[PDB]
């Protein structure tokens, strides 16, 4: 399991989590600068199993 | 900091990471089932700072 940061064809930065077999497990959304994208990833990984999951009803 | 799962106009399910001042940090992707969306979130939160981050670039 590892994260992967790249630049798409349109011209924006994005991320995606790959499995052991290099299989895509989750896709992220676009960003302006590479800096902002990297900050988002660090926040996601600083997330614990105690982070609440809420649904809008 | 918390995750939020909701539905758009296309009928797809998606998530987002909100912060204190109701500020969106990260955005999900379209999902065809509330079940699949919840599984993605659990996998994301099961990652730690030890999880490797590989970045490619021009």
């Amino acid at each position: 399991m590892y994260f992967e940061i790249y630049k798409d064809a349109k011209g924006e930065y994005r991320w995606r989590l790959k499995a052991a077999n290099h299989e895509i497990i989750a896709q992220g959304e676009g960003y302006t600068s590479k800096q902002n994208c990297q900050h988002a990833v660090d926040l996601l990984k600083s997330t614990t199993a105690a982070t609440p999951v809420k649904e809008v009803l």
